[PDB]
């Protein structure tokens, strides 16, 4: 019975894996303030978001993919790791923590700072699209090129991946939350209604998908001039057109990473296309508009919004291969 943890630090959500146990935590990473004293966090913080009565706020310290507020962020990480504290497992835990590609060495310091703040005796750090990679099943160690896609809340990571170690990488600010945002400035534009950043989100999941078509549901919210509750109707042609910026804007950034491969991994990609992870990977139909710009197959792994865990924890279960990531870290 061990300590060991693998933390999946997301945007959108924070996972933790515990070794010899799997995956023991999945909480939203948001915290809430009182006036500022921490009041709650995950997944009674997210419930309380655009919800907050007078005195306080719920806020996510990773949301664009860099570190917003560092204070808050590390209450958030300690709060997760103390959480799912064995008393009974052995101490002095070895933790790997997935962080964005584009972390900054002050980032990776304060993560890491967290980390042993909470316990931790060591800390290794992967980044997000070699997680996701492993997570989704590709053979990442392999003289061959993988390609994954991994569209979170608030990046979109692209990369290729070959012999252990990158060939190709680059993130983009356009994930889950730009496609929220843009069905909230649909709704602001074309019904007059101001609607929160949950009930876009139920749209989105509901009704949103890459490809218009049709299905319609009740949207509630804000009258934008006048501010009175109002409820209407939005179909999922609306919703597509509302999603088709950030959408286009994510296929730009696969089709991008294509013109940047050598021939031989251009041929691997080829054979087997390219993995979607992450939650963003669940918008209906986003396979499909990728494969029809790449001209490439399209798989959706299976399990996307634990893929990056998943991965984590494959390493923290192999000591040579997590040995490994603490020292070249
Ligand atoms: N069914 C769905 N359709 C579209 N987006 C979804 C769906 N389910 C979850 N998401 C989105 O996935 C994002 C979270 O993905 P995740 O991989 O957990 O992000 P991160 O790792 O950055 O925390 C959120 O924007 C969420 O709304
Ligand atoms: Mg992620």
């Amino acid at each position: 019975i061990s300590n060991d943890i693998a933390i999946d630090l997301g945007t959108a959500n924070t996972l933790i894996y515990q070794k010899g146990k799997g995956i023991v935590l999945n909480e939203p990473s948001v915290v809430a303030l009182r006036n500022k004293v921490v009041h709650a966090v995950g997944i009674e913080a997210k419930q309380m978001l655009g919800r907050t009565p007078g005195h306080m706020e719920a806020i996510r310290p990773m949301r664009d993919g860099v570190i917003a507020d560092f204070e808050v962020a590390e209450e958030m990480i300690k709060y997760f790791i103390r959480k799912v504290h064995n008393r009974k497992g052995s101490g002095n835990p070895k933790v790997i923590v997935c962080v964005p590609s584009g972390a900054t060495a002050v980032e990776r310091r304060a993560i890491n700072d967290s980390c042993l703040n909470a316990g931790a005796r060591r800390v290794g750090l992967i980044d997000e699209p070699m997680a996701a990679a492993i997570g989704a099943g590709l053979p990442i160690h392999e003289p061959t090129g993988s390609m994954v896609v991994d569209i979170g809340g608030g990046t979109t990571e692209v990369a290729v991946l070959s012999l252990s170690g990158i060939v190709y990488s680059r993130s983009v600010r356009v994930g889950g939350d730009k496609m929220d945002e843009a069905i909230i400035s649909y709704m602001r534009r074309h019904h007059n209604l101001l609607i929160g950043e949950t009930t876009a989100e139920r749209i989105k999941k509901e009704i949103g998908t890459a490809r218009a078509p049709g299905l319609s549901i009740d949207v509630k919210g804000r009258d934008l001039m006048q501010g009175v509750p109002r409820e209407v109707r939005i179909s999922e042609k609306q919703a597509a057109d509302a999603l088709a910026e950030p959408v286009g804007q994510i296929v730009e950034a696969v089709k991008v990473a294509l013109e940047a491969t050598p021939p031989e991994l251009a041929s691997d990609i080829a054979d087997k296309g390219i993995m979607l992870t992450g939650g963003g990977a669940l918008l209906r139909g986003l396979d499909a508009e990728i494969r029809d710009h790449t001209g490439l197959p399209v798989t959706v792994a299976d399990d996307p919004l634990s893929c990056v865990a998943l991965g984590c924890g494959k390493v923290l279960e192999h000591p040579k291969w997590m040995k490994g990531v603490l020292e070249s870290t």
